[PDB]
Parts: structure tokens; C-alpha cells; sequence
């Protein structure tokens, strides 16, 4: 003889946490919730092995077990001193189904087991009739559905008929009069679609509910999941009774919620509303309005103390903020449901270093309490008050790309580019987006997208410059041409608040303030910056940047694109158009000189930056079309001409010549480099030489030089040769000789599937993941817009491939270059410097390959150096 | 006591072939020659071991070792009845080092050892006093540089001083007097420059000289490529001192050189020369005109009968047609050099075949013996005669790409394409060539440059083409703007006959022969086919193509590109065109409805022509920018709406929303038939249509739908869903199933890393090694031409690598994807279709790796087969 049910009530628990394999999921739960000590309604759980028997019993209940569940029934009509089918004290139960794992297919949730014509009248003389007819025609519903086969348009049949006859739109405006005519419409559906009429007796409604609990686990949905799934060894799912409370069974009794801290701001102070007989359903409904928990102290003093301990309990042994659902039915207070609350960024770390100083988690916890989004809001604007705006919220999509923005709408990108131009703040409306309009979205202040999702372009571009965006907001139709949104006619012009971090779109100016920085904030990050294993380097190109940089973490700089150091002047582009163009290597070195001083002044102010730490300087790769104007070949060759005073005939040959198919694998990179050493010759004496003048000047310098898209080791080698030997040079003439290193970029495949032999050449490697994913994967990062959407869509792809790493394809090579690298140089450092430097999932995949650290754009930093954080805990 | 000189002569060798590691490589050679009763001079060698000691006795011969080397000296002077220092019978010796593999920084080869006054005097009464005299020179320099150190400069200074004191510009136009005052002056620089004279006994000098070979085996140069290339455990250099023997001794002596067999036809008949009473020097100089063989047999009757002897010994002994030098030196034949000869293509293959009847090779050897450019010979045009024009040889450079060609000269691209627009032949002649002018090598029948090599731009986009090409050719100097080849003034305009298969280029008009088959042929390529392992496909995309590639031997078609399908008439270009600027699915589905009987016409041509075989047609992967008309996109435009009556305004934004920055990685391959099923739907269609109406007619079609470009199973997949359901509308509208295969191209990095995924999907794989190559490279075909020259002629790469397969990096993906794929599915097919399917190195490597087929143009199937072959040998 083997038990099957286990019982369940305050502080009793027949099973424990642990029991998953036997209770299921919810049955675990529900007897470790009772074992703690808190407030849960009686109940019991029919074990998992026990559906097993049914199935080997020929779908009928084994021997005994109705008799061990009647004995379970018999503890909760005890403790509650109500019975099934008793009129006066009626038991009404909730019959729920779990497995030892979330499961499809399986019997959905089942309220109010136990109604009948003179159960629904005693009831009705406790809450309102309304209500108790209410609460039949949906038990008559669900159970004739669940647990008789019945469909459910059946019943709603019926109630479309009521409706349309009464001629009224909601079911709310049904009278309780109605209600109790439609229900005796829903007993007449059981004999219309079944010739057996709607079981009266409890303990026959449970049986039966017993049974398509069991039924349900081996059900065509059931199977078809687990089959998918190469899930074997599980024996069935448990069955979870329990019984029903109500919170509008007098002034007595009540329902509320409350987080047990404050989630906006992290205040250790219960928060939350609470309704006097009433239920859950009136209060979001809208029907009646809360009142803050403070009431329920003053008014219910003993069932106020119970929810205090309760909370207590929790915060105790979860370990965290939770998010509760209690329901005071005649003075006893009841646990229904508790989740961990949702925070702000504000309120996670609040919360996480609290709870650190209370000693109830360590620092290690602490770190994966706060999410790197949580982190992202507090990098960003924010809104003064969250909630005080709650009454202003016109509807709520997916929170895109974290941030808070305000501004007037306008429905096109064009105009957003007019509305930025001049002075004011643009909120850009569009149904969706596409490569299109870019440029009309770097001036928006915020972004909203009708249609969309976490994978949109609206959201993976937003996400790339951290601007605000929600998108994906189904509830808004946006008419282009007639210039509304329609969630309410919203005019073109109108103030409009976008919160990206909660997806909430709100009416009208709402308040906003900058990001600050705070103790908690503080200390947070200091826990974070002492488990990390990753250092946090920084992609910078200009000493204003780098600065930014150190002051938001950054350990040095990774990656300092030198063909974005010439945007400021127009003499430096002016100077760059001297050589792109020149032909006679007189002209080239010449236009190369005109360039000396402006890479050595940068690169001073970049090495005085990051005094004491390390600067990885990167050699040309340029993008040329960057670099020529708008307009016609017409327009276009008249300002090189300007520039130049090469002869028109010339420089319209010369675009000829370097114009081509595919630039992104054309000649860039070290093909440049070799092809034109005096570029290389001339970038690293830039550096050396002001790397010795800020030596001189007490500034601790330590450079690195890199080759980038490197496939070969002789390539490599040969601007190698040529550092060494400006190294000799500058040092020689300067009259001072300094440390440095040198190493390559790995963003071409073959560099990984040959690494060894790079390594012997390299003292460091670091991934280029934009140019390897492009390689990769075959997708012109400039190109990959006229199809990706469509695979995101269609299931193809899970991420922007060139937002979130890819590990099976992309990783497998970097996984590869790191592990033949090592073995062939010990004393080879490995880095990143691609865009996926900075995003948390391949922060993790980074730290698990082992590499030394990662580098990313200065905003970026605090949320890489969380992520290296979160990633050995 | 061990044996340290081993002597040889006619049948008598103390060594054997075997004894590389104690002889060295040519004491070994020099021991098997002699062993198997060749006719060499008699001499000895002084092993490695004796090297070795005489370091490890401080540089100074070893105990005994002299006596040991006299013994030897005693056995040459006995079988010659010569001895050292005799002016009536002088012994002469040629001193040469040798290890056991080749070796740079080693002795070189002294010849004439045994000269001093006395000993020239007498020699000077058999040969020409201007030859002893001549002779000594050479000697005392070689002597004072090779052995004393004495710089060759002193003795050339002397040289040069005489030459021009006496006026004149050539060492043949200095008297035999002037040559025996020479003499004095070259043993005065031994007193000048060193203070010790030459010494004039040949014992001191042989031991001097024995002394000098093994000093040269412990030389800085030696020492420094041993060290380089990590090679241990060699004791040092072997001593060959052999017995020198002349041709010019009187009217009893000569010198001759002949193949065994003829090397432009395979005739089993001596081929060569014979003069009398000369040196090979006069031979080549061209001082004197030699005979035919014919003659030596009838004034020297035992000389000839012994060479007879002689060369059946090598053919037997060697297996193979040889190509040696002989001298009779008083009617005495004395065996010089003995190299396996060059041949022809059609000598390659008759001399292999005739070998076999004659049961001296088997067939697998033979296979072997005919290099895949010897075959090359035999698919191209040919010079009737091979010597006939030997006369008129001007210059001989590299032998680019083989054939034959005949034309006029012209010094540009754009007049070669000028010249052949009007009928004639062009051969294009400039001293390099670039990517600049592709069009105008597509019409010169013919490619010459000055500057240039085996991976020149000519030599390579030449071997592409099958198109004629000497490349690198120093002897020319040519004069873009003046217009003449200076070898002799070529003008522009007259006939020069080039030979890419020996790098010859010729005087004016040649005839010319076409490819023609031969029983040789014929029979040595059933050999070929009899032991190939792999099956070589063709890549065909029209009926007349796919005709051409059976008649080469193709097993089917491996890739019939769809894309190519269309350019044939101007009604299918303008259908292309209809759908490319289609927007509306209705404008769309119409242009496709247009394509349709295109594309099913020459799919059921493609299947008739390969009835029996099977037909991997590929679906679409078009290149837009080759569809669009040339011109301004003033002029551009009008045509779009000629064809599809788009609006002006309509057709000018699609231009805009359909270029690409990097085509290549663009919207191409599977992503067009993913974002654009109907696309696909319209291909798949046509397929099964054709395939059903040709199975009607008693075809048997044997069809391969497969997916390009993909780098995600779940791509793979898509294309399959469409695939299937076409297939089913198809076989029922028409009613006959029929059996397909759907597999896909890797092409991308990621299928290759992931090729397991991949593989559970597609029933075969087929490398596209064009685009694999490009993206592991990352290498824009279009574009690598800006840099690939510097790099191939820096040493950063060693071969086209789009047309030699990258093994250790491309091949290393290759290698994976085979192996991830078979493991996951046993039934998957494996092939290529990138143009290295041709590429015979690239070919070994693909059996290595175990592919099921290769695929190639048709005219490239020959060459698969033979490759596929060579590498099962
Ligand atoms: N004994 C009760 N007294 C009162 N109200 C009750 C009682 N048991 C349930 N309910 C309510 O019935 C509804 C459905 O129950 P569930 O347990 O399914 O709730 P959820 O957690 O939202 N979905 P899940 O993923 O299936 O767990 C909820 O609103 C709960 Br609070
Ligand atoms: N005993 C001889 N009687 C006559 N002439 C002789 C004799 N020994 C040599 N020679 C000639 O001297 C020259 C140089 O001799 P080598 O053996 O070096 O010749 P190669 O094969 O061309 N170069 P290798 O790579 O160093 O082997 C050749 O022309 C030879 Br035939
Ligand atoms: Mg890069
Ligand atoms: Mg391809």
C-alpha cells in the first residue's frame, strides 16, 4: 500500500518542495508554501503514480484511492467547517492539473467544483445573486467543456443569444435576473450535445473531474508535445484540489495585492491595494476603486498582522521581493498566489543591496537579482514618477529598447528629420520600419512601431543606439496618410511619453530626469566589478570618447578605429581626399604628411586619457564611400576637384578605378596596409611618436598596434615588419625606446581555421564579430535588411545575427582561433572588439571560451562589465 | 676498419642505388648507373662517414683515408690506362659534392682536375691548342674560387681586362694565344691575392680539393637552410671523383644527345644528334651544325651498337623513355647524363601505351606517366610539326595555358577587340596585364606578356578560358606607344605563332591542327576510367552544353546553373526583366507565368541529352547588375520601360530600392526563393514537367532540385516545403510520380560548421568552392584583382586561391562539412561544383577527403578524369 493523496494547509504539508516527481509542478509548490507557514487555503494532491495506475487500471480509478481522497476531503471540510453540497457552509473546490514540468495539453483549471441549484442559493445570500448565478453559468461552462467533452461555443452560443435578444454589448450588463435564466440555458446544453444532464452531486462532479485530470495527460495534444520533445519517464500529472475562497462574503472579508517592497523605488514597505468585499476580477476591471493596504490595518487589525507574517515568511525563505495575491474571506486571511515582483532598474538594486546589508542573500545572489535591463534603465532618462502617470497609460507593447523619451508625433521619417533640424524633440509613429529611413530615426527622440517585436528593425536598430522605442504595440492603428493613431483620435503634433523599458506609451508631457548615480548604485556595481572575470575594455576613437569611456568603467581601449578619426574638420577630410585620390607616390607621401599631425595630436590626447591603461590602435580599414559627398557624379567630382586641383578628366578616371562590386570584401583592411606600406609607415610613427611625447610628460602609455582583416599569417607578417621597423626610427630619433605590443584582428574565417599559425606571429587576437558574422553567414551587413525580417518572421532566425552572437556558427570559430591560439602561444591575450561585445548572452559565451576581456562603445561598458559578473555566479 | 671510397665503373659498383644516406644522392645514382652495365666513366666516392670524421679530426683527413682514396685513383688510372700528371696520358677528373638530399651552400662541381703546363701541352696535341688552353683557364679559376676562395672576380677581372685591351666583346673571338697568356695571368691572381701559388701537382690538387667539400658541408649557407627547414641527423657530404672523358680527341671521338624514343611522337625509334670531333658546348652554341643519329652508325659501328646497348639498359632499368648525353671519345661510348626526357602530349600517351603492349609498365604506372597538361595538349589545338619550326624560335617564355594560336599582333585590349569584330585572328601582346581589360583577352586568339608568371593576371584568366598564353617572358621589351617587340623589330600587324604548352614563341604563320582522337587516346583513357574512384559531373546549363560534356565523358550534370538560362534570345532577357522590376504579386506571378515554357523547353532538352544520367539543376541565384543594360542610367532606364511600361518615375525608384552595396553577400541564392516563393514554385514546376513529358517518351530522368546558398538548415527546409508541394501538384495534374532527390549547396562558412544540422535535411551536399572560397577569404571575385598580384608576388599566397583549392584553410570546412554530414546521414552524396572541380591538385584533394563526384565546364571533364585517376596511383 503507497500513498497517493497528500494533504495540504497552513503550516501542514503531507509532501515537501522537493516532490516535484510525484506532485507535479504546482502540488511541489503548494506544499511548500504550507510547510513555511503560510496562509493557504486546505487542500490535496493526488500523486502523479496514481494517474499511472488509472492508465493500467483501464482508465478507472484504482483500488482504494476514491476512498484515500474522500479521506483528504474530509481534512478540508474540517478545517474550513464546510461541506460539499451543504447549502448553509458550502465546500466549493478548484480542481487543477501539473506535471513535474510545464506541459500543453493538459486539463485546464476548474473553479467552483461543487454548485447545484441549492449550493448557488446559499451562496447567493453571502455574496450578491449576481455573482452566484455568475459564478454557475461559468462553472456549467468550464465543466461541461474541461471535463464533459462539451465544447464551449455551445455554452457562448446561448450567450450571444441572451445578449443580442436583451441587446447589450458586454456580459457585465447581463442583470443577476438574466444570468439565472441563462444558467438553466446551460444545463439544457449537457442533454442537447450529450443526453446526460449536468451532475448535481460534488463528490460526482469530482470524481468525474478526477478522472479527465488523468485523462487529459494521455490526451492527442499530451502526446504530441512529449513525442516532439524526447521527453520519456514521466508517469502522469497530479491532480490539485483546493479549496475556494471569496472576498465578497461580507464587510468581513475582502480581496487585495501587494508587492512585499516597493518595486518602483525598493522602500522595504509593503505596497499594494486592497477591496472590501469585492474580488480580484472588480478591482482591474475598473468596476470599483482600491485602497491602499494601511485601510485593511485600521479596519481588519488580526488579518492585516497574519499578511504581515505571511510576507515575512516569504521574504525569508524565497529569498526576495514577491508579488502576492490575498484574500480576506470572514476574517481569515488567505494566500492565493506569489511570484517574484516585477522591479524598475531603480528598485532592483535598492532591492539587491538591502537585502545584502539585511544578510538575507550574499553579494554573488545579489549580482543576478538585478538584470542587465534593470542596469540599462538606469544608464538612460528617466520618468520622475512611474506610477503617477498610471492613469495616462493609453496602452502598453513590448518594451523594445529601454530608455524614457517625450516629444510630438510624426508619422514619417522625413519629417522627423524637418521636426529635429529645428530644436524640438520628435516621437516617430510608424505602422513598421525598414532600412529605409535610418537616418529619420537618429533624430527621433523616441520611437513607437504598430506592428513589430523584440526582432524588429525598429527595435534591433533602437537597441544600437540605446533610443528609446516600443514596439509591437498591437492596439495602435497608424494611418499614414490620414495622420492618426486610433487606440481616442491622436493628432499629428500631440505630446506623447514612450517608456521603452515597460513598453508603456502615455498621453501627454510627462516628466523627465537624468541619470544619476546613487550608493546603492555604487556599491552594486562594485560587487560586480570584484567577481568579474573579463576585463571591460572600450571601443574609442577620440579623446573625448575615451573619457567618457573611463568614467563609465572602461579598463582601456580595444579597439580605436583609425578610419574614424578624420569626421571633425573639413581639413581632415580634405587631407584624407589628397591621398584616396593621388596617384604619383610624390602626392601620396605628401598627402600623408598633411595627415601626420592630426593621428599624432589624437592620439595623444587618446594615450593622456587612458593614462595607465591599454590602448589597442587599429590600422587603416576604411570605408571610401564614407568618405565622398552626396549629390551626382556631376555634383560629386567637382568638390574632389576643389580639394584635389587634379585635373577634372583625372579624377573622374580615378572614381573609376576605385568604385567596386563589393566593398566590405574588396580592397580595405591590410590589403591597404601592404599594398601601400607608407599608410602603415605613417600611422605607426603617428603613434609611437606620441606615445614617447606623453611619456616625457609622466603619462604611463602601453600601446598595442593591430592588423586588421587578416586571412594569412603573411599578412601579418609583413606589417609587422613594417612597425618593427618605424618602431627603430622614432625610437632612434626620439631618442627614447618604449615597450609595446603587437597583434591582429581575427574577423576573416580562415584566420580561425588556420590560428596556429597566426598565434606563432600575434601577441593577441581579437574577434572582429561584425565582419566574421558577415563572413559567416554570407550577409552584407549594409544589405541584410531586404531579407532579414523576413526570416526573423518565418522562424529562420532567433536574433539579428549581428546583434546577438552566434554560438553554433559564429562561435564555433572563435571557440576555435582561442583554443589553437593558446595551445600555440601561451602568452597570447584574446579579445573583442565587434558589436557583440557589449550584448549579455555573448558576454557569457565569451567568459565560457575564456577569453581575456571585451571591449565595446563607452555607453556600453557598465552593462558588459554586469554581464562578465553575472556570468561566474 | 670501414670502407669509406667505393669506386664504379662500366657493370662494377662497390655501392648500390639504395646507399643514398653513404653516397650521397648522386654517388648513389652514380653506383646504380654503373651497376646495371650503363657505359660511365669510371671513378669513386668518398662517403658521408669519411665527411664526418675528417670533422671530427679537426678538418684534416681521417687515418688512412688517403691511401684509401689512391687505391681507388689507382683502379680509374688502370681502367682508363691514364694517370694523374701524365702529359702523354693524362688522367683528368671532375670533382662534384653530393649529400643524401638536395642541398644549397655545397661545393660546386670542379671539372678538369689534373691540368698544369705540361699536362695542357699534351692535351693541346689532341684537342685544339685553343681548347686545352681554354680549359685551363676555366680550371684555375674554378680551382682558385671553388677550392682556394679566391674571389671569381679576380679571375673575370683579368678576362675583361683582355677583352677589351684586344677590342672585343665575346670570349669565343679570343685566339687560342691570347687564351695561353690568359693562362698566366689567372695564376698570378693565386700569388696576388693569396700568396700561394696554384699548385701544379693533380695529387695536391685532389686532396685539396676533397678537403674543400667537406669544408663547404659545414658552410655558413650550408648550415643556414638546415636550420631553416629543421632537419637533423646527416653526417655530411659525399666526394664524386670521376674520370672526365671528350669528344673532341680526333676523328674516332664526339659528342651526341638523344631521347630513347621520340618526344613529339612516342615513335619507339632514338631521336638526337651526333657530332664529331666537338663538345656539347659546340652543339647548343651553334659554332657547328650536328647529325643525325644515323650517321654515328655508320662511321663508328661498335660506338653505336654499345649506345644501343646502353639505352635498352635504361629503359629497362628505369621503366621510362630517357633523355641522355653521350660522348665516344676515341671510339670509346662513355654514358655523360641520363634524365627521364619531356615529351610532348601525344608522346606522353603513345610512349605510355607502347610501354604497356611492350609489358615494361602496367597500367596503373602509365596513369601516371601522361601529366594532366600533357592531356591538356591533346584537348587543344596543335602545331603540325613541333621542330619544324625550331628555326624560327625567337624567344621561349612560360608555358601559361596550353594550345596553340596564330594571329596578328596588337599592342591593346581595346584593338584586340577591335581586330576580332572584323574576322581576324589577334594575338595580344603587352608587357603585363589587369582586370582592366577581361573583354580584350576574350578575343585574342592568343596572350604573350613580357612581365609576368605562372599566377600572372594573363596566366591565370587565360588557363580559365582553355585560351593560348606564354607568359613572363624577359627577352621582349614592349613599346605600348611604340608599338614594336624587341627580341629584331615586331611590328604590329604581322603573324607570331605561340606555344602555351613549352612557352615558345614563333616567327609568323603556323599551321595548325584540331584536337583529334587516337586509339592511344582512347585506350589510355579507359584506363583512366577503369580505376577512377570518383565520378566527374558536368556543370551545363544549355542542351548544346550538356551534349558537349557527355561527349567528354561527363557521368551526368552536377550544376545546372538556372540563372545562365536566359541569355540566349532578347524574348527571355525581357521576361527576366519583367519579373526583376515586378511589384505587384499580380505583375509578378504574370512575368512568371511568362518564364515558365523558357525554362521547361531546356530542362526537357537538358534531360534528353543526359538521358540515363543525372541532372542537379539548381535553383535561382541570379546576378542583377549583368541583366541591366549598359550606359548612363539616363540610357538605362528608357530600356526597362521599352520592355515592361512600368512608369519612368515608377522604374527609377526600384533601380534605387534594388542596388546593393555588396551584391555578393546580398539578396542572392536561397534568400530570393524564401522571400519570393513563387519564384521558386515557377522553377520547381518546369522540373517536374519536363520530367514527366521526357519519362513519356522513354527518358530516363534521373533530376536534383537543390537549394543555393544557404548557411541555416532551416533555409533548407523552406525551399524543401515549397519543393514537395510542387511535386505533388505536378505528379497529380499529370498523373506519374516521379523520383526526385533536394539537396543543397554549401557555399557559406556557417553550413559547413554546422553541417550535421544541414544534413539531416539534404540527401546530398555539393561544394560551391567559388563562394566558399570567397567568403573564407574574404575575397570579392569582382574586386581581389586590386590586390592579388602584390600578394601573390610578396609570398603571402602561393596560388589563385580561386583556382587552386586553399587546402589547409577552404578545405579544412570542406573536410568538415563531409565528415559532420556523413555521420549524420550515411545516405548523403557528396560533390562540387566551384571551379576547382577541375583543378587537379584540388581534384586529390577531394578524393582524399572522400567525395562521391566532382563537376566541371564540359571542356574540363577530360582533365577531372585523368586527375581523378593519378590520385588512386
Ligand atoms: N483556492 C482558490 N481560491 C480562490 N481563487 C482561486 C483558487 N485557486 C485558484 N484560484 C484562481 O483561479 C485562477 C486560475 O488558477 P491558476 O492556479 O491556474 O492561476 P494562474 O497562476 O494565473 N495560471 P497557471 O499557470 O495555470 O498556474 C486564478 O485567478 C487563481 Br488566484
Ligand atoms: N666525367 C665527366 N666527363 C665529361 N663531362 C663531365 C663529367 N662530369 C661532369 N661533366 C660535365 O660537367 C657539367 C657539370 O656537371 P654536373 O654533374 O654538375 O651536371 P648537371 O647534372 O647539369 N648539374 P647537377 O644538378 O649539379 O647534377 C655537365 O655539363 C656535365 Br655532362
Ligand atoms: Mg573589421
Ligand atoms: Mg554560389
Amino acid at each position: 500500500a503507497k500513498k497517493r493523496v497528500f494533504t495540504f494547509g497552513k503550516g501542514r504539508s503531507e509532501g515537501n518542495k522537493d516532490m516535484k516527481s510525484l506532485l507535479g509542478g504546482k502540488g511541489a509548490n503548494l506544499a511548500e508554501m504550507a510547510s513555511i507557514g503560510l496562509s493557504v487555503p486546505p487542500g490535496l494532491t493526488i500523486s502523479t503514480e496514481a494517474c499511472e495506475e488509472y492508465q493500467q487500471n483501464g482508465k478507472k480509478l484504482p483500488p482504494g484511492l476514491w476512498d484515500e481522497i474522500l479521506e483528504g476531503l474530509r481534512y478540508v471540510q474540517k478545517e474550513m467547517s464546510a461541506s460539499l453540497g451543504d447549502p448553509s457552509k458550502p465546500l466549493l473546490l478548484s480542481v487543477r492539473s501539473g506535471a513535474a514540468i510545464s506541459m500543453p495539453g493538459m486539463m485546464d483549471t476548474v473553479l467552483n467544483l461543487g454548485l447545484n441549484d441549492e449550493v448557488v442559493a446559499g451562496l447567493a445570500g453571502k455574496s450578491g445573486a449576481r455573482f452566484a448565478y455568475d459564478s454557475y453559468r461559468r462553472f456549467l461552462d468550464m465543466f461541461g467543456n474541461v471535463v464533459m467533452g462539451i465544447p464551449h461555443s455551445l455554452f457562448d452560443e446561448k450567450l450571444e443569444e441572451m445578449k443580442a435578444e436583451k441587446g447589450v454589448h458586454l456580459d457585465t450588463d447581463l442583470t443577476a435576473a438574466d444570468l439565472k435564466d441563462l444558467v438553466e440555458q446551460y444545463k439544457n446544453v449537457y442533454v442537447e450535445a450529450k443526453g446526460e444532464k449536468f451532475p448535481t452531486d460534488p463528490k460526482k462532479q469530482l470524481e468525474l473531474a478526477v478522472n479527465a485530470v488523468f485523462d487529459s495527460w494521455d490526451s492527442p495534444r499530451a502526446n504530441k508535445y512529449r513525442s516532439i520533445n524526447q521527453i520519456t519517464g514521466l508517469k502522469g500529472t497530479a491532480v490539485n484540489i483546493q479549496c475556494m475562497v471569496f472576498g465578497n462574503m461580507g464587510n468581513t472579508s475582502g480581496t487585495g495585492v501587494l508587492f512585499t517592497r516597493n518595486p518602483s523605488t525598493g522602500e522595504k514597505k509593503l505596497y499594494g491595494e486592497f477591496l472590501v468585499n469585492a474580488q480580484g476580477e472588480d478591482v482591474v476591471a475598473g468596476i470599483r476603486t482600491p485602497e491602499d493596504l494601511a485601510t485593511m490595518e485600521t479596519c481588519m487589525p488580526e488579518a492585516y498582522r497574519e499578511l504581515v507574517e505571511n510576507c515575512k515568511i516569504l521574504e525569508r525563505h524565497y529569498k526576495d521581493m514577491m508579488d502576492i495575491e490575498f484574500t480576506v474571506q470572514e476574517n481569515r486571511l488567505w494566500m492565493l498566489q506569489c511570484r517574484t515582483g516585477k522591479r524598475t532598474g531603480k528598485g532592483a538594486v535598492r532591492i539587491a543591496v538591502d537585502m545584502v546589508n539585511e544578510g538575507l542573500i550574499d553579494t554573488r545572489t545579489a549580482i543576478k537579482r538585478v538584470e542587465t535591463q534593470h542596469l540599462d534603465q538606469l544608464l538612460h532618462p528617466q520618468f520622475e514618477n512611474p506610477s503617477a502617470y498610471k492613469s495616462h497609460v493609453v496602452a502598453t507593447g513590448l518594451p523594445a529598447s529601454p530608455g524614457a523619451a517625450v516629444g510630438q508625433v510624426v508619422f514619417s521619417a522625413e519629417d522627423a528629420e524637418t521636426w529635429h533640424a529645428q530644436g524640438k524633440s520628435a516621437i516617430l509613429v510608424r505602422t513598421e520600419t525598414s532600412p529605409e529611413d535610418v537616418g529619420g530615426m537618429h533624430a527621433a527622440a523616441g520611437i513607437l512601431t504598430a506592428r513589430g517585436g523584440m526582432t524588429s528593425h525598429a527595435a534591433v536598430v533602437a537597441r544600437g543606439w540605446g533610443k528609446c522605442c516600443v514596439s509591437g504595440c498591437a492596439d495602435i492603428r497608424v494611418n499614414d496618410d490620414m495622420k492618426v493613431l486610433t487606440i481616442r483620435v491622436i493628432k499629428e503634433g500631440d505630446w506623447l511619453s514612450l517608456n521603452g523599458s515597460t513598453g508603456e506609451v502615455i498621453l501627454g508631457k510627462q516628466l523627465l530626469a537624468p541619470p544619476a548615480m546613487s550608493n546603492d548604485l555604487e556599491t552594486f556595481m562594485s560587487w560586480a566589478d570584484q567577481v568579474r572575470r573579463l576585463k571591460v575594455m572600450a571601443n574609442a576613437d577620440t579623446p573625448n570618447d575615451a573619457l567618457t569611456a573611463r568614467n563609465n568603467g572602461a579598463q582601456g581601449i580595444g579597439l580605436c578605429r583609425t578610419e574614424h578619426m578624420f569626421f571633425a574638420s573639413d581639413e581632415r577630410i580634405k587631407a584624407v581626399r589628397k591621398m584616396i585620390m593621388a596617384v604619383t607616390p610624390e602626392q601620396r607621401k605628401a598627402a600623408l604628411d598633411l595627415l601626420l599631425p592630426y593621428q599624432r595630436s589624437d592620439f595623444e590626447g587618446i594615450f593622456r586619457a587612458m593614462d595607465g591603461l591599454p590602448v589597442t590602435i587599429r590600422l587603416l580599414d576604411p570605408p571610401l564611400h564614407e568618405f565622398l559627398p552626396e549629390g551626382d557624379l556631376e555634383h560629386i567630382v567637382n568638390e574632389l576637384a576643389v580639394d584635389t586641383g587634379m585635373s577634372e578628366d583625372e579624377i573622374y578616371s580615378k572614381i573609376e578605378k576605385l568604385s567596386e562590386v563589393n566593398p566590405m570584401l574588396g580592397f580595405r583592411g591590410c590589403r591597404l596596409g601592404i599594398s601601400y606600406p607608407e599608410l602603415t609607415e605613417m600611422q605607426v610613427r603617428a603613434i609611437f611618436q606620441a606615445a614617447v611625447s606623453m611619456n616625457n610628460q609622466g603619462v604611463t602609455v602601453i600601446p598595442e598596434i593591430m592588423v586588421p582583416l587578416v586571412g594569412t599569417p603573411q599578412e601579418l607578417r609583413h606589417q609587422i615588419g613594417v612597425i618593427r621597423g618605424v618602431a627603430a626610427n622614432v625610437f632612434a630619433e626620439m631618442g627614447l625606446t618604449m615597450d609595446y605590443k603587437v597583434g591582429t584582428m581575427i574577423e576573416i574565417p580562415r584566420a580561425a581555421l588556420i590560428a596556429e599559425e597566426i598565434a606563432k606571429e600575434a601577441e593577441f587576437f581579437s574577434f572582429g564579430t561584425n565582419d566574421l558574422t558577415q563572413m559567416t553567414f554570407g550577409y552584407s551587413r549594409d544589405d541584410v535588411g531586404k531579407f532579414l525580417q523576413i526570416y526573423l518572421s518565418q522562424g529562420i532566425l532567433q536574433h539579428d545575427p549581428f546583434e546577438v552572437l552566434d554560438q553554433k556558427g559564429v562561435g564555433q570559430l572563435i571557440k576555435m582561433a582561442t583554443e589553437k591560439g593558446r595551445a600555440a602561444n601561451p602568452n597570447l591575450k584574446v579579445g573583442i572588439c565587434g558589436e557583440h561585445g557589449g550584448e549579455p548572452s555573448s558576454v557569457a559565451f565569451f567568459d565560457g571560451v575564456g577569453l581575456d576581456y571585451v571591449s565595446c562603445s563607452p555607453f556600453r561598458v557598465p552593462i558588459a562589465r554586469l554581464a562578465a559578473a553575472q556570468v561566474v555566479v
